């Protein structure tokens, strides 16, 4: 028997007299505790809001809220999916019930020192949304755990090492390089922005090959980020690789028609007497070249490389995932992600993604009047204008490395990848997973058409 | 009937099966509401922790936890000082509930646009304790607010004419200097300090004479400080000024045979064409210099002339309450108020009062090495050294004017007057009242001895 | 009694006052080593796979940016029924690490201890007393310590450095842990640890804290017969929710006011349980960069040299 049950209530549903004396209205992931019929176990009331304005974000914040109240039960049943009047299709309930449930029993406890639930259960005729929702829930707390992670345990080799393993258990196609290997593939700003720090770089390439389209990702891995020798105005600059190792883990669960191959550098940035110098000159693999101005503006450098490579002459398409600028913040705030692309068609394909998925999105221009402000007097390019605009010019620099003709996007997740301020509904204090459920939503309308 | 009834347990102590599966292990302040044994009404159990370690605070922080978890119930009954078994005697379990009650109901919403709780009753043989305890916290809810009022609001003349509305009600005696007559008594400070803005100062004297021994209150009462020319590092700094009226409103409910003034310089300090310049010098009621090296350190000069006046030869004791600096929250923190006094037995009394009251003092030392960080090069003083020190600068400055031979101690409340972090225990975000219940129980003790 | 105590100060201004390039941790630890030999006071030098025996977490994480490796000396007078521990912040030169500072003087807890003790055999007091002195250098490097690592201390809790100039505590941490282990019947320990101090009690003043009253007392007696001013700070409770961390038991910066007593109340989770102990914050008095003025010269003061051993005499005593 379930210890407790939550139950979905939309505005002007019955509740008992005790629920209403506690001040019960349905707001959206309110919760009141009351004894069962019997009073052996458990009911919560959970408030869904009015049933012509509920969404599927209201299921997924409502079952974050249920299991954060769920107390010292062992057993927790959902029946959250099974309130219908809303708009909401019941498999776009289940699935969103799923995910929040997952996403709002997320804990982080790894290095403290010195959890009685043992089941949460969804109670649904829909149990292919329910397994879907489980699993992009699984996958972002995944990222939301690598993110997390301290800088000195997850090191450049040690999360290349975790990626090796995650791969296996799919057998994910995975090919790590390092040293001399790595020097071969010629991702010159990989390891001129590595070279400084203790920590030797990596790159990893983790190809899903279940197609017709094959799609390549890339993900910023800088595992520490201390804003080398320039400094900053830092474990989290990592959080564009975390999603894309996230959602490549995900897609064998669901069985895409889709080639997928992620491309990730990893790195430290960090200050020493063998560090990226201010002014020194890189020669990347497409032979242009790109003058350091900050050594705080290394993520870009980076990324270059791995563009050119992975727009290679095939990918049908390219999407670059990084923490790439703080000046997106100022404007757009914490919680939204920068989706930047020449392709109105990619363009919609990915903000309807991130509305399925509930993450906020906002398509800046390429602005050609910013290229001026990309100018060297001594290279192709420089990596920081120390104007206004520094976002646009990072990802029109990022355009500059991606093969004339392939459609290509950058999604720019620096403010929504870590929350410094609360918690609040299905999303935590710390690491947050953010892009995951974008990037898998985005892969399957793809694979569709 | 109650509606809602708050049941106070300690470590140990039985409560139902809902209860337990809800997790309630009375840890201080939880709360777990259920439905009353008959099914009509509702119980909360609150957490007191073990018996053993219980003070009056658990009380008073328990007791605000019920009242915040009330929800739209008409009438709440708190039988939390029922509660025996810890070593806090009846009549201090009374008084304490009774205190956290109004505290933790406190709410100003004067200024928003668009409470069913009609009655909250303690249940207790104590009434007098009760009765005590409610005026202590009135007077507290007072202070918060004056403190919560927009400047714009409560102007210098405005605070006057409210001090003299309030002071009407017990007939209190009460002046009101302003203008010409305010001139006439040589606050020199006050005036210089208060020239610079629209609104003229006011002078405030306030007294309570229902003895044998005569205590002074002298309390800081700028409206708004902008930091005047010389710029800070704005409402708050008349939490002295309003601690000192709140605890003279609470004295003749109480019945103190004690005579009580208030002494109160009210102004803003603003920068204009007009406005005190750095390196003025003014020269004070008992005919010493200071020169204005900061003007952000208006308060210690403000004071100057007041302490002059109320310890002039009569008050057998003297105590100022200021928001005077910001250095004191470097080291103490933003929750303890500095107390100053050359006489130890005067410490002792003031500490054990704020004991009883649940507000944490810290006694920092008159450092006679300190003095050489108030030479000037021009005046007796300066009002500040751009040292470090200034907490304690500050002290010495105003011990200055206090005439040989008079007991005197100084509370320095800048950091706990206004609460910037959340809400706590019985404690608002906001204004605080800080201080006004340790003046109380200082001049309960003070009365008896 | 006067003049040794006097040339025990000296001592530790010379120690103070020497470049961090003379006085590197493996220099300092060879300095205290002929130190103890003149008395034979008993001693002990960890340096390398011996100190990485001992679990000093927090020093060997601290210490691993500089080219210079860190070291631990343990330094005993045994000339009783009363064992002190002395705990002594040696960190020779601090930079700030990555974080920045907002740097020679930094182990003027170090050189008080060291002084202290070296004066204990002149005065022959019955009385068992040991030297605890981690010595590091704190520094900007390829492979120094990151914001945002965990450090798991010999106690077997964690700390997350939030902020790498805030060394010192996470350095104290093992060696407080190291010195109450089930034995010292008092652990003292002194360092130049927090910058907060200073603002409100200015530059000539300590701070010191302790739960026992008793021993609140006797520290501040003989500070008065010493002629150093400190001033008792409480280990207030409600500063306890600034150690809060998202993912390890404690943080070593909260970004808050009130550090001076963070600290202290840091350093407080690592003395074990019914160990009586006080802790002397000496950040500021430890180096004058203002004027001579009476006995104190610029530069390194050689601070609570003589509270030390005028506290030293008083429990020797009782
Ligand atoms: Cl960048
Ligand atoms: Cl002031
Ligand atoms: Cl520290």
């Amino acid at each position: 028997a379930a210890d407790v049950v939550a139950c979905g209530r939309h505005t002007g549903a019955a509740v008992g007299a005790f629920s209403r004396r506690r001040g019960f209205v349905a707001r959206p992931g309110q919760v009141v505790a009351e004894p069962s019929a019997d009073g052996r176990a458990v009911v919560l009331n959970v408030g869904l809001g009015p049933a012509g304005s509920a969404t599927a974000a209201t299921f997924r914040a409502a079952a974050a809220a249920s299991v954060r109240a769920v107390g010292p039960a062992r057993t927790l049943r959902l029946d959250l999916a099974l309130a219908d009047g809303s708009g909401v299709p019941a498999a776009e309930r289940a699935r969103a019930v799923a995910e929040g449930a997952v996403l709002g029993l997320y804990r982080y406890d790894e290095y403290r020192s010195a959890s009685p639930l043992a089941e949460v259960i969804v109670a649904t005729p829909e149990r292919r949304a329910v397994a879907e929702g489980l699993a992009a829930a699984e996958a972002t707390c995944l990222a939301r755990d690598l993110v997390n992670c301290p800088a000195g345990t997850l090191t450049p080799p040690a999360f290349a090492d975790r990626i090796r393993e995650l791969a296996h258990t799919a057998g994910l196609d995975c090919a790590v390089y390092e040293g001399a290997g790595l020097t071969e593939l010629g991702l010159t700003g990989l390891t001129a922005v590595g070279r400084g720090s203790a920590e030797p770089p990596r790159y990893v390439e983790l190809t899903y090959d279940p197609p017709a389209l094959t799609v390549g990702l890339v993900g910023k891995g800088v595992t520490f980020d201390s804003g080398g020798l320039s400094l900053k105005p830092m474990k989290a600059d990592m959080g564009g690789a975390a999603a894309v190792v996230a959602a490549l883990t995900a897609l064998p669960r669901l069985g895409l028609p889709l080639r997928v191959r992620g491309h990730l550098p990893l790195a430290e940035n960090m200050p020493d007497g063998g560090a990226l110098r201010v002014g020194d000159v890189v020669r990347h693999l497409d032979g242009t070249t790109t003058e350091i101005t900050h050594t705080d503006n290394e993520g870009r450098v980076v990324l270059a490389d791995v563009l050119v490579r992975a727009s290679r002459p095939r990918s049908d398409l390219v999407v670059d995932v990084a923490t790439l600028t703080s000046a997106a913040v100022h404007a757009l705030g914490t919680r939204t992600g920068a989706l930047f692309t020449p392709d109105d068609r990619l363009a919609q394909t990915v903000l309807a993604a991130s509305e399925r998925a509930g993450e906020s999105f906002c398509r800046l221009p390429l602005l050609a009047h910013e290229r001026r402000n990309l100018r060297s007097a001594v290279a192709d390019r420089v990596n920081c204008s120390h104007r206004h605009g520094d976002t646009i010019q990072a990802a029109l620099f990022l355009q500059d490395f991606v093969a004339a003709g392939v459609p290509w996007a950058h999604l720019d997740i620096a403010a929504p990848a870590y929350n410094d301020e609360g918690p609040y509904a299905e999303v935590p204090y710390g690491g947050t997973g953010f892009a995951v459920r974008t990037l898998i939503e985005t892969l399957r309308a793809l694979s569709e058409g």
